[PDB]
C-alpha cells in the first residue's frame, strides 16, 4: 500500500486537516485499501496533541474527521513513506536538509498539486475563515495529488 505523510511545523492544525482531506479524497475515490494517511511535525514541541479544537469543528462540518494525534517526524518516516508532503516552504527546505540523499525524492510541496488556487504555501489560519481557506487549499491539492497518484511516480 501507498503510504503517504503530510507535513508541517507543529502536527496540530495544517497537517492533520491535510491528513483528513486527504483520507476522505482516497474515500471518495474508493482507493482506501491502496493507501495509508499519516501526519507529523518537524518540531517535536507538541508532541502528543489532539488537533487543534477549531480545526476538528471546521473539518467536521465539512465532512473531514481531523482525528490526528501530533507526532514529531522521525528518521525512519523517510524510509517508511512514499511520499511526504510539506505544508509550507520552510518545511520543504527543513525536511530536505534531514532527509537522507536517498530518500529525497520523496519530499514534495503540497501546494505544487493545486491546480486551481494560487497559493505558494498552505496559510496559518491566523480569523475563522483562515480555517475554510485552509480546507479549500487541501480540496484542491488533494484531488489532484490522489489523480496524479493513480496516474504513476509524482513529478510535479
Amino acid at each position: 500500500s501507498m503510504k503517504l505523510l503530510f507535513v508541517c511545523l507543529g502536527n496540530i492544525c495544517r497537517s492533520p486537516a491535510a491528513e483528513a482531506v486527504m483520507k476522505k479524497v482516497i474515500q471518495n475515490h474508493h482507493l482506501t485499501e491502496k493507501y495509508i494517511c499519516d501526519s507529523a511535525g518537524t518540531c517535536s514541541y507538541h508532541e502528543g496533541q489532539q488537533a487543534d479544537s477549531r480545526m476538528r469543528k471546521v473539518g467536521k462540518s465539512r465532512g473531514y474527521q481531523v482525528d490526528s494525534i501530533s507526532r514529531p517526524v522521525v528518521s525512519s518516516d523517510f524510509k517508511n513513506f512514499d511520499y511526504i508532503f510539506a505544508m509550507d516552504n520552510d518545511n520543504y527546505y527543513e525536511l530536505l536538509d534531514r532527509c537522507p540523499e536517498q530518500y529525497k525524492q520523496k519530499i514534495f510541496k503540497m501546494v505544487d498539486f493545486c491546480t486551481t488556487i494560487k497559493t505558494t504555501e498552505v496559510p496559518d489560519p491566523y480569523g475563522e475563515k483562515g480555517f475554510h481557506r485552509v480546507i479549500d487549499i487541501l480540496e484542491d491539492a488533494c484531488e489532484n495529488l490522489i489523480i496524479k497518484l493513480e496516474e504513476g511516480k509524482l513529478i510535479n
